């Protein structure tokens, strides 16, 4: 039961790839180590063909089917409905892949006579067929990274027309079913806030409480045929139209479960038998396959009092611990489980007694002050990664930028506020394009933000607090300046004085940009003024936010 099976030919770009960090005059005020600073390209993918090729064993207890059948009581809860051709291309975003039959995203989006025609053609065909397999095309990821070398992320994805069916059948079903099925352990319902809220409460909660995260080796390639049965047995249980149930049994059989490989080319590469990294279901599946082996596995090792957070592939677990020698023999059991569901670890899980210690989405939960010298709890991470994607988008305009999306998850953090906020907004001062609305992500879904609805937004997922933040832990200061001397990012220091201008610049202009320099740029400041609350905060639609995940889903809001 290989994940893949390979012809030989080769995953080709659709485009010249760049790896090296592409330098302009705005580079070295943010960082000098460019030589740290790589983007991967399809000529790395091979590398990545041998690791994500591997035979899937698969145990299934009493404990799985038990935790399945609870799964599927709570499913048969949640209606769903199918979506129209109109509603399902507005979800579609602009850089979206283009179609093989005479058509492309913008086209999608204006709802063009030759997109819709041919949206009706395949969902006919998936009403009429549902064994043939669909057709998908494996591309090779350019991401950006820091080195100590990650070889390029697979994506495999079928036709644009396919994906506004999988909208138009699964849209209902992957922004509802999750939180129904796994209540308060689905993380993709919080914004920032709510996480550390439900982090901090849950570590609370418990006389002694020990935590963990679980680290899945290739996660969408231990996903088995059996998982996306299990997954579709889920969907079926849903109040469903019989266009719907038909168009999701056709989907499985046809995409989920797997299909030929295609490159950019029009070669085949190969075979999955795995799941696709860019379908609809990714997220949700990857959320619900995970959630299912870890509760079952939460029940083998016999943990104390489980409260489990899974985003996709990520999971998190608190639990009562029974002393260090208990627990880390109780994670042995757990891993032995995880491992016969297959779904084996990258590397082990190890019990944790500090809520701070505990990694999951990249993400830990830390300690600042506000104003009034009160402990406040927030999310940050290592900046690395965001600061050298943040050097790349310097010097390149991507379809996606990392650095307001990382502004927005990130706003109490020390280095998207010294550094993220200072550098961006002085670029967008420069060009007077603080009025320019930019595409960013979250949760895997596609924003289009103004850079001046920042404070706004920022006080809506994180509170006014997020403006007032000091006396940051020793051990948050020492790892941002720790990537700083990596990177070569000028000292916090240096980003304070520039922000002095950034701060009275965005004030002179007045408006809007007053707003920005006020709220964003008040730590720069000996002479604070007054945070108090925003009134376009609560004018703020933020329908759609914090609902689901829908990484590799193709979606746009
Ligand atoms: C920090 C938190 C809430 C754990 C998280 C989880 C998943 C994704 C993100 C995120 C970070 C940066 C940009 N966009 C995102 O969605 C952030
Ligand atoms: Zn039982």
């Amino acid at each position: 039961h290989m994940s893949y099976t390979w012809t030989g030919a080769l995953i080709t770009p659709c485009a010249a790839e760049e790896s090296k960090l592409p330098i302009n005059a705005l580079s070295n005020s943010l960082l000098r180590h460019h030589n740290m600073v790589y983007a991967t390209t399809s000529r790395s993918a091979g590398l990545r063909q041998k690791k994500v090729t591997f035979d899937r064993l698969q145990v299934l207890d009493d404990h799985y089917r038990d935790v399945l059948k609870e799964m599927k009581a709570k499913a048969s809860t949640v209606k769903a409905k199918l979506l129209s051709v109109e509603e399902a291309c507005k979800l579609t975003p602009p850089h979206s892949a283009k179609s093989k039959f005479g058509y492309g995203a913008k086209d999608v989006r204006n709802l063009s006579s030759k997109a819709v025609n041919h949206i009706h053609s395949v969902w006919k065909d998936l009403l009429e067929d549902t064994v043939t397999p669909i057709d998908t095309t494996i591309m090779a990821k350019n991401e950006v990274f820091c080195v100590q070398r990650k070889p390029a992320r697979l994506i495999v994805f079928p036709d644009l027309g396919v994906r506004v069916c999988e909208k138009m059948a699964l849209y209902d079903v992957v922004s509802t079913l999750p939180q129904v099925v796994m209540g308060s352990s689905y993380g993709f319902q919080y914004s920032p806030g709510q996480r550390v809220e439900f982090l901090v409460n849950t570590w609370k909660s418990k006389k002694n409480p020990m935590g963990f995260s679980y680290d899945t080796r290739c996660f969408d390639s231990t996903v088995t045929e059996n998982d996306i049965r299990v997954e579709e047995s889920i969907y079926q249980c849903c109040d469903l139209a019989p266009e719907a149930r038909q168009a999701i049994k056709s989907l499985t059989e046809r995409l989920y479960i797997g299909g030929p490989l295609t490159n950019s080319k029009g070669q085949n590469c190969g075979y999955r038998r795995c799941r696709a990294s860019g379908v609809l279901t990714t997220s949700c599946g990857n959320t619900l396959t995970c959630y299912l082996k870890a509760s079952a596995a939460c029940r083998a090792a016999k943990l104390q009092d489980c409260t489990m957070l899974v985003n996709g592939d990520d999971l998190v677990v608190i639990c009562e611990s029974a002393g260090t020698q208990e627990d880390a023999a109780s994670l042995r059991v757990f891993t032995e489980a995880m491992t016969r569901y297959s779904a084996p670890p990258g590397d082990p899980p190890q019990p944790e007694y500090d809520l701070e210690l505990i990694t999951s989405c990249s993400s830990n939960v830390s300690v600042a002050h506000d104003a009034s010298g009160k402990r406040v709890y927030y999310l940050t991470r290592d900046p690395t990664t965001p600061l050298a994607r943040a050097a790349w988008e310097t010097a390149r305009h991507t379809p996606v930028n990392s650095w307001l999306g990382n502004i927005i998850m990130y706003a109490p953090t020390l280095w998207a506020r010294m550094i993220l906020m200072t550098h961006f907004f002085s670029i967008l001062l420069a060009q007077e394009q603080l009025e320019k609305a930019l595409d960013c992500q979250i949760y895997g879904a596609c924003y289009s933000i103004e850079p001046l609805d920042l404070p706004q937004i920022i006080e809506r997922l994180h509170g006014l607090s997020a403006f007032s933040l000091h006396s940051y832990s020793p051990g948050e200061i020492n790892r941002v300046a720790s990537c700083l001397r990596k990177l070569g990012v000028p000292p916090l220091r240096v980003w304070r004085h520039r922000a002095r201008s950034v701060r009275a610049r965005l004030l002179s202009q007045g408006g809007r940009a007053a707003t920005c320099g006020k709220y964003l740029f008040n730590w720069a400041v000996k002479t604070k003024l007054k945070l108090t609350p925003i009134p376009a905060a609560s004018r703020l639609d933020l329908s759609g936010w914090f609902v689901a995940g829908y990484s590799g889903g193709d979606i746009y809001h």
